[PDB]
């Protein structure tokens, strides 16, 4: 399995299982706002199945972060006459193996599991990302759950009354704390209080940022517990939610998903080996192919009016560009005949969405533009000249 470049995606279009795991690569990229590599270093055993173990440099507290399997889902019933919900039979599995990990646990730990949660009764889809934080102290024999919600605090222009919070549930805490209470039934841990952190003030029925926020909130909990800081989010030690999830936090997310291509092998190794996966050239070539296929399907991006570039105009360019870099990647020259063709298309390749794709790779291939990139490989020998 591979995570391809999705040239269309933007932070509004939603966050799923796979994409979330791609962003796991940014933790150890130093050029990205999500860098954890000062805070923690990977833990040698990975004792926890389906999770990434880390040692905190400052704290020497262990923190384990679950790779997204979605298939980690908690439905709730919004009608309060009915069941509290279900937890998906794997998310209950992992809850129990967390309990079982802490049976053996020498040093304090914090467990970071991203998941989705949904109303079952509502006919609408309404699929909404959150993040569950389970912290365990070996001296207390206590596990305190928390879950961090982007939709967050209720406006009191819209707020369920203490009567109707009896007839309706806004959220899944009921079913989830049964499952966590049920997971530790066996052992001698007392369960601390289940707390829900609501942040980002007011959001929708549900919205698609709620994942990109959740992924950020992964970064702040892993830093906070690594150092010994209390975890801060919007409304507590943060002001509005564009200082928390900043204009940079969004650039590296959207770019890693849009222009980037990764085997799942590589993010296992990037998280296991503490390293960073440097952008290679093949990624560029596939990200142009997946612009070429997507654009060929009639694209409404700047289509209607003031069109300077047609679809055939762009596609002719993406194909020629690609043709170059394949030759360069077979470690070949470029006839000046082809460098000729290219520099005529170079105004097209930098236009609108194509541009930031070509922009993304040229900064990450080190070259200042296409020429300074392709030029060192061109062959004029010996005419003309």
């Amino acid at each position: 399995s591979i995570y391809p470049p999705e040239t269309s995606w933007e932070v509004n279009k939603g966050m799923n299982s796979s994409r979330l795991h791609k962003l796991y690569s940014l933790f150890f990229d130093k050029s990205s706002a999500f860098y954890l590599g000062d805070d923690v270093s990977v833990l040698e055993d990975k004792p926890l199945t389906g999770a990434y173990g880390f040692q905190s440099k400052k704290n020497d507290q262990q923190i384990f972060l679950f790779r997204p399997d979605s298939d980690y889902v908690a439905g709730y019933h919004v009608d309060a006459k009915s069941d509290a919900g279900w937890v998906n039979d794997k998310l209950d599995r992992r809850l129990s193996e967390i309990s079982e990990f802490c049976s053996k646990a020498t040093q304090p730990a914090t467990f970071i599991l991203p998941f989705v949660e949904m109303p079952t009764d509502i006919t609408k889809g309404v699929q909404h990302q959150v993040l569950l934080t389970i912290s365990y102290d070996p001296k207390s024999k206590q596990l305190t759950p928390t879950v961090y919600d982007s939709i967050g605090r209720d406006t009191y222009s819209e707020s369920l009354s203490s009567y109707f919070k009896g007839k309706y549930r806004t959220t899944c805490d009921e079913i989830l704390t049964q499952s966590i209470e049920k997971a530790i039934k066996s052992t001698d841990f007392t369960l601390g209080k289940f707390t829900r952190a609501a942040y980002n003030h007011q959001n929708r029925l549900t919205e698609g940022n709620s994942g990109s926020y959740t992924f950020r909130t992964i970064k702040e909990v892993i830093s906070s517990s690594a150092q010994g800081t209390e975890v801060k989010i919007p409304g507590s030690g943060y002001i509005t939610s564009n200082s928390y999830l900043t204009s940079q936090h969004v650039q590296d997310i959207e770019s890693c998903i849009k222009y980037r291509n990764l085997g799942v092998v590589d993010i296992e190794s990037a998280l296991t080996e503490g390293k960073t996966l440097p952008v290679q050239l093949s990624e560029f070539i596939v990200a142009l192919e997946d612009y070429g296929k997507l654009r060929s399907q009639q694209s409404e991006k700047s289509m209607l009016n003031f069109i300077g570039y047609s679809k055939t105009a762009k596609l002719t360019a993406v194909e020629l560009l690609i043709g170059i870099l394949n030759d360069i990647k077979g470690k070949n020259e470029i006839s000046e005949s082809q460098y000729d063709k290219l520099v005529k298309e170079v105004d097209c390749l930098m236009d609108s969405s194509l541009g930031k794709l070509v922009q993304f790779h040229l900064k990450n291939l080190g070259a200042e533009s296409l020429q300074k990139l392709v030029l060192p490989c061109v062959k004029f020998d010996d005419t003309i000249d």
